[PDB]
């Protein structure tokens, strides 16, 4: 018995490379840092759906397809007036995405150009849903999309109201780009295995998005920012660090499950979010979490335990403007082209409908017990 | 690499035991012809949520609790007033269940009590959903449950407007009992793969739902109501059969990919059947399909390839008021006790996280090529 599936490989990939133990992620085999400082979300995104970078001519055209295809439909955006206003924003995505999918005339239609041209719709759309719940959570109206701004410019646009600066524009795009793929993580591995039956593509996203609200996958840098307001003050931070560490106990966001060095994503956040806090100030939160990152990095890195891009994008989205709740629905805004990109893939190289078991150590032969004999 | 998970026992269940060779099929043990010939709906869906069979008092009491979460709560009746009605009926379903989560004030609550709870909800709203979207599509109003019935019963009254015969409501009994559970299959797969993040209930089944939508996996009927419309009459149904098994073509509904000889699901729903047609008469689908039965058996029969459960029951359901489109919603309605009742053991037997991989067969290494020299 493959507890947990640990260990086992079920199909061939080609598009993320992970080496954990040597701080290495690639998208088609291009290093996610080299990404994150020179791409955009909708560059990598064409990676993620093409398997290579796009032409000049083509990255304009795919950029305006996605641009032209953000804004939901009137009757989306009637239904989400009723939708509870207090639910779990990643409940209000996943009734999004489902309901969706019921205005799709061709719905069901899985043929690998519709997937594409289906997925397209979806990546485009995921920021507006998002923005549009949490202007709803504001008793504010959603608000229409600009197409002249960038994919990551106008998700803070509709989601604030305001458009961004070039540097907050920028530090959100690479925030997308570095969570936009990550292998066979829960999320993935979930949207494949609901696809494999060949249901539709707004089945096996809504199937996505359900994993990746699970709090086992996806909610990284919640516990950061828990550990920020636990803090409270950065006059605090300091000597919280050092009870911490005198306790022997774990300092969120320092150290990682998979990258086992550096992680290969941090580096471009940190150096983007120092650029923003200099341009728009230090909020209290950035402020704390440099203080934590200092002090406790006089102790950690001579141990090689280095802060992962958890320990950053939490307080990057809160400097962007967004609460906590809203940091799992923001990395599904990003990893639905991951997803989309693994769907094609799974399609063009397996295909085929996964049939795992189980060990039988249950009974047999139990008799059907007469009701008054119980 | 183990290709679509074959072979792979990733977990270790007591719920389901199933020898396709020799034709046996148990829930905790007890044979599938038991519970279809004596239980009920609410008595089996008790064995696979508990384990074992309920004392009188506790079935009447757990019948009870069913019963009284029948309905749905008006705000969700009136979000189905705009559901599209032209919509693929499992997308309807989709799209309630993670609606209906939304509603639930402690919806991210996973403890086993809470699960179970949620279960029951789910479990007797099911039902409610699809009958529900059955009347929309006819342009008629969902009818309120009426507690007094079964809970087969009371699913025909809703979908149907009228309260059905003794035999009636004991074909549909029969038949959900029948298909409520099935080891792991895709959906029961998917919904675990789901839960494994510790995503809520409404986030797994709902992946659930659209894991059992796709073709490949809970629409086997279909194909057998597909091959009756092309018949077309009872008259042409006998010499159909013959020019299909010269043409050595297979008969849909004939032979099974895992009951290498008698479906153990299917003589039960033959034999309640036939009492039904007896006592409503035959429908130009049954004829037809025993015609076939009778024909196609002079030759299958001694080969050993006999009618499965799904050969029956797309009739079943057509006689008993419902549509092609509603069969996989049927099943459905059946299965959310299976799926309830797997959610349960894998917290409580494995728990852990689903880590599947893949073997990278990609490229290394690849330059981010600027944007002009490509």
């Amino acid at each position: 018995v493959a507890r947990g599936l640990e260990g086992v490989l079920f199909t061939e990939s080609r598009m993320c490379y992970i080496d954990g133990q040597q701080g290495k992620l690639y998208y088609y085999g291009i290093p996610i840092q080299e990404l994150a400082e020179k791409s955009s979300f909708e560059e990598t995104t064409f990676l993620l759906l093409h398997g290579r970078l796009p032409r000049r001519q083509e990255l304009e055209e795919f950029s305006a397809a996605l641009a032209r295809r953000r804004a939901l439909p009137a009757h989306l955006l009637e239904s989400f007036k009723r939708y509870p206003v207090s639910a779990h924003p990643m409940s209000f995505l996943r009734t999004a995405v489902s309901e969706f999918g019921m205005l799709d005339p061709t719905e069901g239609d899985i043929s690998r150009e519709a997937l594409y041209e289906k997925g397209l719709d979806l990546i485009a759309k995921f920021a507006t849903i998002v923005a549009a719940n949490k202007r709803l959570k504001e008793g504010k109206e959603p608000i229409p999309p600009r197409e002249d701004l960038s994919h990551a410019a106008n998700f803070l646009y509709m989601a604030n109201g305001v458009e961004p600066s070039p540097e907050q524009a920028r530090l959100m795009d690479a925030a997308l780009i570095l969570h936009a793929e990550h292998g066979f993580n829960a999320s993935t591995f979930t949207a494949i295995a609901a696809f494999s039956t060949e249901t539709d593509l707004y089945s096996a996203i809504t199937a996505a998005v359900a994993s990746l609200k699970g709090p086992r996958h996806g909610g990284a840098n919640e516990a950061v920012m828990r550990m920020i307001q636990e803090i409270g003050t950065p006059e605090r931070a300091r000597e919280w660090v050092r009870e911490k560490l005198a306790k022997k106990e774990r300092i969120m966001g320092m150290g990682h499950r998979v990258y086992k060095a550096f992680d290969p994503r941090a580096g471009v956040l940190e150096k983007l979010a120092r650029l923003v806090a200099e341009k728009h100030g230090h909020s209290k939160e950035y402020q704390i979490l440099k203080i934590v990152e200092e002090e406790a990095g006089k102790v950690l890195n001579p141990r090689g335990i280095y802060p992962n891009v958890d320990f950053y994008s939490g307080v990057v989205y809160s400097d962007l403007g967004f609460s906590l709740e809203f940091f799992t629905p923001i990395f599904a805004v990003a990893r639905i082209s991951g997803w989309v990109g693994h769907i094609l893939e799974y399609q063009e190289l397996d295909n085929r409908l996964l049939r795992p078991g189980a060990k039988y150590v249950g009974e047999l032969d139990v008799p059907y017990v007469p009701l008054e004999a119980r």
